[PDB]
């Protein structure tokens, strides 16, 4: 089945832990998001990691550059995963993967704003394993909906040989647009740290996996 | 205008940044807070750096892929100057930053880093963004790219677009005759100041290297 990730897209870890106190144990993994990264540095990491050994902790550091340097800091800090950013020349993806593999994790490409299909080839022939297609929250708050282009694109991603991870504001009811792909991971933000009830909203998005897997 | 002089404080902690800026801090122009320190440390990087230095420019220089409201209100409440937002945001990313950034009296630079191309730069032109940093990514460097011709070609073709254009990536003394004629407007040295046996010295030269070639 697709695993369940919550991103932690809090300031302070005090916020963070707000949520985490309802949902550790209702989901698989749990993400610093990039505004914990940048609210509180790779901190964030190691006491997340320390409170929930047994989940998979992401650093979604989206690194830019600097693959071995920013990817050793996460790693160092007990990161499962790391993210890099989709633009990244491609031999910061090499290098966080190299780094990556000495620490037995892993490293994911973040699909946020523009990238290329010839950019996609050389992450999976550079030995990435991971890509996370993302609707960018921007793009959501200017009009963009999930649509068929992105089934479409994550489709050849999965074909291409990645575990490709879906995230971008989705709600519990876009589950089904992605029926019949082999997801590795769907994210959700906000639809489980701004529910009313955020216990009830991770339970349905995993109640709801089953069912359609 | 002579090109100013930032020096970029890659550093893990707060306090190997201080090794640096109790050195350098009245000999540069612009204090970056880098990328590698916005997340050794997080926000309280640029906040009590701005604090030390509250007469510089201070950059934060967090590379904003996403969320660009959320991010640049953090770095800005924080007393950052400038922010980066990296070239592959959607455009949306870059005018929710810059949207912000007005409200505080500061500015949003695209960074260069990585891959873009020529329709997302007029679509950053045409958000209102001035600001570009053509950066030569470290990684690579590490794999041996050099400067030259296309990077003169294109930082040419940025400022004529109407940018101001920072130039970064691994500058050592010896690169900057590679850039003379173009209105550059900041060169960044992390390593090469940071590094040096003497980073006043090193950031000294430098100054002296740009009065000489854009005198
Ligand atoms: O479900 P969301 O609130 O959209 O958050 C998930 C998303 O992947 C973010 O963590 C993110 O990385 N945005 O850039
Ligand atoms: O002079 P360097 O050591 O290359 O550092 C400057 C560069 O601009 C970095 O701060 C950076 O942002 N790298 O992505
Ligand atoms: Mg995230
Ligand atoms: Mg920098």
């Amino acid at each position: 089945l697709p695993m369940l990730q919550v991103a932690l897209d809090n300031q302070t870890m005090d916020s963070a832990y707000e949520t985490t106190r309802l949902i550790a144990e209702e989901v698989d993994i749990i993400e610093v998001g990039t505004i914990l990264c940048v609210g509180e540095g790779v901190r964030a990491v190691r006491d997340l990691k320390a409170l929930y050994p047994h989940k998979i902790v992401l650093a979604d550091a989206k690194i830019a550059d600097a693959g071995k340097i920013l990817s050793r800091m996460c790693f160092e800090a007990n990161a499962d995963w790391v993210t890099v950013i989709c633009c990244a020349d491609i031999n910061t993806a090499k290098g966080a993967l190299d780094v990556a593999k000495e620490f037995n994790g892993d490293v994911q490409i973040q699909l946020t704003g523009y990238w290329t299909w010839e950019q996609a080839q050389q992450w999976r022939d550079a030995g990435i394993g991971q890509v996370v297609y993302h609707r960018s929250r921007d793009a959501q708050a200017a009009g963009v909906a999930w649509g068929e282009a992105d089934i479409t694109a994550i489709k050849r991603l999965s074909d291409m040989g990645f575990k490709v991870t879906v995230t971008g504001g989705l709600a519990l009811e876009d589950l089904p647009l992605f029926k019949g792909i082999p997801i590795h991971v769907f994210i959700a933000g906000r639809s489980i740290r701004d529910a009313a009830s955020p216990v009830e909203a991770a339970r349905q998005f995993k109640r709801s996996i089953a069912e359609l897997w």
